[PDB]
């Protein structure tokens, strides 16, 4: 049942899809990779393509391309971003060489729409609510997104948001240098690799989203990773004895230690006028000590949230096997495992 497929050329490159998908037109002139806004005429619903060109140029190219997959196949919840198809043009394994992901067009990300503006607090509620119903799903599944910041949240006209890139963090060094909002959403013991880290480095990145739309301004805007450091113990204070032993790193711990003590500050200081709920929220992800952050599934039980919060619609996931990350696999096979993906794909219902 391998439907027609016809070919078009945009922006320089190639695509070649399946007719029921109509009207693409390239988007972000490239800046994030091959990607078109197009109608599916079969569903009635705008969507999102990227295009993955040489996906398996490299092992650790096709093992990307792999792993992207895996983790977009897993995802169905209305909060994260997920697959409403996936096809390749191949009629064989043997010519297999470009993958095809569809997803709803949301047309915007947070960043590109909010930055630098005070959004009111119910604004702020539906934003935050919505992150923390996709984490909860996410995290359910044991997967760690590492990366979210404004730019990772696809939102609609309507403020409705789907979070993108969970799993995927390849940024090299140079791109977590300086001034740059690579970097100011890291959680502090990932930032500086304190210990093995987990899942609670997102309700932390969470909490500096949240903060920046209730004021318009970076939380932890650091000109570097030290400068950083300094802004977010000066808010939450520096590292107790507890927290200090909890430290693995026995540089970074030596470190740590050789800055003043100074206690965490009054959070309704810090934010004046905001809801004392949204301030209780703030004080409860930003905690320095990660075992000790309120979880996605407890923030969303949280006061703050009453509007919204319904306990029978707050979906989890199917645990998500990432075995294939300890394997070394050749690329064929990793581009063999890809393909499987691809043909096995069934559609929403
Ligand atoms: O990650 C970003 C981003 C962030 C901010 C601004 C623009 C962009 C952008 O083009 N990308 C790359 C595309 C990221 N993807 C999606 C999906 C839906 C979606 O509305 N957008 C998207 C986000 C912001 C501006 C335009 C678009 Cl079209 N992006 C995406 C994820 C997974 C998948 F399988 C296919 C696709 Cl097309």
């Amino acid at each position: 049942e391998r439907p027609t497929f016809y070919r078009q050329e945009l922006n320089k490159t190639i695509w070649e899809v399946p007719e029921r998908y109509q009207n693409l037109s390239p988007v972000g002139s490239g800046a994030y990779g091959s990607v078109c806004a197009a109608f599916d005429t079969k569903t009635g619903l705008r969507v999102a393509v990227k295009k993955l060109s040489r996906p398996f140029q490299s092992i650790i190219h096709a093992k990307r391309t792999y792993r992207e997959l895996r983790l977009l196949k897993h995802m169905k919840h209305e909060n994260v971003i997920g697959l409403l198809d996936v096809f390749t043009p191949a009629r064989s394994l043997e010519e297999f060489n470009d993958v095809y992901l569809v997803t709803h067009l949301m047309g915007a990300d947070l960043n590109n729409i909010v930055k630098c503006q005070k959004l009111t607090d119910d604004h702020v509620q539906f934003l935050i609510y919505q992150i923390l119903r996709g984490l909860k799903y996410i995290h359910s599944a044991d997967i760690i997104h590492r990366d979210l910041k404004p730019s990772n949240l696809a939102v609609n006209e309507d403020s409705e948001l789907k979070i993108l890139d969970f799993g995927l963090a390849r940024h090299t060094d140079d791109e977590m240098t300086g001034y740059v909002a690579t970097r100011w959403y890291r959680a502090p013991e990932i930032m500086l690799n304190w210990m093995h880290y987990n899942q609670t480095v997102d309700i932390w990145s969470v909490g500096c989203i949240m903060a920046e739309l209730l004021t318009g301004r970076t939380l932890f805007p650091g000109t570097d990773h030290i400068d950083q450091l300094k802004l977010i113990l000066r808010l939450v204070g520096t590292p107790g004895a507890e927290l200090l032993k909890k430290i693995s790193s026995e540089s970074a711990r030596n470190y740590i230690q050789s800055l003043t003590q100074m206690p965490k500050m009054n959070f309704a200081n810090v934010f004046i006028g905001a809801n004392p709920l949204a301030v209780d929220l703030l004080e409860k992800m930003l905690v320095l000590d990660s075992d000790k952050r309120i979880t996605a599934a407890q923030a969303l039980a949280h006061a703050y949230f009453a509007q919204y919060h319904d306990p029978d619609d707050e979906p989890v996931a199917d645990p998500y096997d990432q075995s294939f990350e300890s394997r070394d696999l050749l690329i064929d096979e990793w581009k063999s495992l890809t393909y499987d993906e691809v043909i096995s794909f069934v559609p929403p219902p």
